[PDB]
């Protein structure tokens, strides 16, 4: 395939509005309640089969997350006055990531069930994010998922759920098998960006024409500074906003791959679906919805990153096209579909948007009382958004962290 | 035809953003020109094709104006202090709406020509808004326009338009024919409703039929304080925005109708194309631009006429679809193509937007100094917009009431 990509420009961006009723995410309160006071999660990844439906195996609903335990008690985060720094612990998560799964008889009140691999299966220490994809009805699951540093490769890792009326047990995840890297003639490598983007495997089956394919996050391919702000990565922006500032810098993208057959076993690169050059550096977490006769295909960003001359909040973003190849359209005009709200911009993040039009997402930070606030590390309340045509509306709230299973699956 | 109409619901009006920055119409200077110190001028008309093409003729560009007298040294009009009440002669000048033409070689500094219609030839004494149509190159001009009070009518008179080294003549306006009122099955009436809208007739050529049709504002029948905001009006309202107050009776809608053949002497109605009701009693003006395979229906609405529970500024909305009888999707999610700054909510209104992507609109109220403010009844800056898919965006500006001709025709 030699397509050109769907370009999400500058004039595009400035459509972004934080203060649309239909595209914010409701309030979280700050008396949420924590799911685990030994570890935080963050990113929540169901386990789902290659069309995109959420299941559970034998009446048990199942989630992944990235996950660093908590550490209240060490010296290391006890602060001259003995107050324990959690925000810095909060902060150190990333580093310390690693794969757990949890399970549940009602898709929330979520029980931990540990690690999905043994420490040192994975080939690097931290286990960043992808997709838990269930095989088949004898209980086969594919993870794919990120290993960074050093470098930065998408990979996956084949095991097995087994359960009893006690519950769930992920095991046999013992050899992981790197699939691809950051090329440098698509996608932007390390040594053209020390701070390059290149994770987050989210792979299907094509409604269309049966292939297995992923989406995940990169950069446009090219040296760090060297990126073209033109006519097309501009749009037709109103007077006053020609000036871009150092938005070169900001080359963000969703990538496509294809498996060269439906093992997944190896993988060809293809070429960006969806560029954000001169407009956001960080299209992370691409996922679809197959729905109405369309690909509708989400991305969470971030308002720190953001080009000069832009604003818009944290949240997920979409793209909505009739061919897997594009051309795309901005959701709601200008590309957000759920945004936190101004007062509390921290709120939430890493929306996953579910076929059943839910969307779960975690709690990051709460406002309290003056410039204070709450640190979460928990799951946000579930909020459903309903899809037409290209464009979104939010509906109602549920409980906190429930993702409820759309079918369930009984193993042989 | 028995199409259902496209609803414009509560919940995309809830998209509505008046700070957007690409659909946000430039601001008008307190210093701007006025046209005539003896006329005002409101809704402007240009001279155009059935195919929407705006022309000159023997190189002369042609308008039509909504026109009333200023009367700045009638008792009337003077207070006792002998300050001259121009914000009541302007509010005034509806009753005594004519008529009337005038030419330039430049597309601006326009050359009044005088009134269209002798008086008494119009069957009510005010003469309001519609369509100029050049039918071909002897000169021949049907002007299609709104006979009001007692009723409302479209109707449209016959004549035709001369030329010399001096300037235009429009003559031989003398029998106007009423085409066709508010039915009161598919459009309201009078007797359902006091302050029923029926007016603007914009006629054309279909681009795949071939036929000639005309769109027009209405409101849909029935009586007033009877029609149901029911799920379809509502939309996908977010939590929180379920009351609707007394939207009901704001009722709004673009009506179409079609020529019995291609003389436009005797026309069918046909049923509503896109309804407003439960959130904006006013869709007037509409009109079409035919681009890129699609049929994008403008239409002008105010602030003021939206329904309770929705915001949205002055200006010029738009809905876009490949199928003239729809559906229909509104433009940049929300239905807004250019609103008035929230700064000047009423600087500008009765935007025409022309093929070429120009929008001519007229000057209202735009502030000076404290809470005071000067009145225009004079052309505004015109302003070109770009269309792309689904969402428009706004370019640059040009002079006062520059209107230039896309084609010039040269009579035979």
């Amino acid at each position: 395939i030699n397509y050109e990509p769907t370009v999400w420009s500058r004039a595009d961006a400035l459509k972004v509005n934080e203060n649309d009723p239909t595209t914010t995410q409701p309030l979280v309160s700050a008396d949420f309640p924590v799911m685990s006071d030994t570890v935080f999660i963050w990113d929540t990844m169901p386990l789902r089969e290659l069309d995109g439906t959420v299941v559970s195996v034998n009446g048990w609903s199942v989630i992944l997350t990235l996950t660093a335990d908590r550490h209240p008690d060490d010296p290391q985060y006890l602060d001259a006055n003995g107050r324990y720094d959690i925000k810095r612990d909060w902060e150190d998560r990333h580093g310390r990531a690693r794969m757990c799964y949890w399970y549940s008889r009602t898709g929330k009140d979520w029980i931990f069930g540990g690690r999905v691999m043994a420490e040192g299966v994975s080939p690097t220490t931290r286990e960043w994010a992808g997709t838990p994809i269930l095989l088949n009805d004898k209980g086969d699951i594919d993870l794919y998922y990120t290993c960074v540093t050093p470098g930065a490769a998408i990979a996956k890792v084949r095991g097995r759920i087994v359960t009893s009326d006690q519950g769930v047990e992920l095991k046999d995840f013992t050899q992981v098998k790197k699939l691809f890297e950051a090329d440098g003639t698509y996608y932007q490598t390390e040594a053209q960006n020390s701070s390059w983007n290149f994770r987050d495997p989210s792979p299907f089956i094509d409604p269309n024409d049966g292939k297995l394919y992923m989406v995940f996050e990169g950069n446009v391919a090219g040296e760090r500074g060297s990126h073209t702000v033109g006519a097309a990565e501009l749009g037709p922006v109103p007077p006053g906003h020609e000036d871009v500032g150092g938005a070169r810098f900001q080359v963000g993208c969703i990538g496509l791959a294809v498996a060269k057959d439906l093992s997944g076993e190896e993988w060809e690169i293809l070429p960006p679906l969806v560029t954000a050059v001169g407009v956001n550096d960080q299209t992370e977490r691409p996922h679809y919805i197959f729905q109405d006769g369309k690909y509708y295909l989400f991305t969470i960003s971030h308002k720190f990153t953001y080009a000069e001359g832009l604003t818009g909040p944290d949240g997920v973003y979409g793209f909505v096209g009739e061919h897997l190849f594009g051309p795309y359209r901005p959701m709601n005009a200008s590309g957000l579909v759920l945004g936190n709200p101004p007062e509390q911009p921290f709120q939430t993040y890493s929306h996953c948007v579910m076929p059943n039009g839910l969307v779960t997402s975690f709690i990051d930070s709460v406002p309290t009382d003056g410039e204070d606030y709450r640190i979460g590390g928990t799951e946000a309340p579930t909020v459903r958004i309903v899809l037409k045509g290209d464009r979104s509306f939010v509906q109602e709230e549920y409980d906190y962290g429930y993702i409820p299973a759309m079918k369930d699956v009984q193993l042989s």
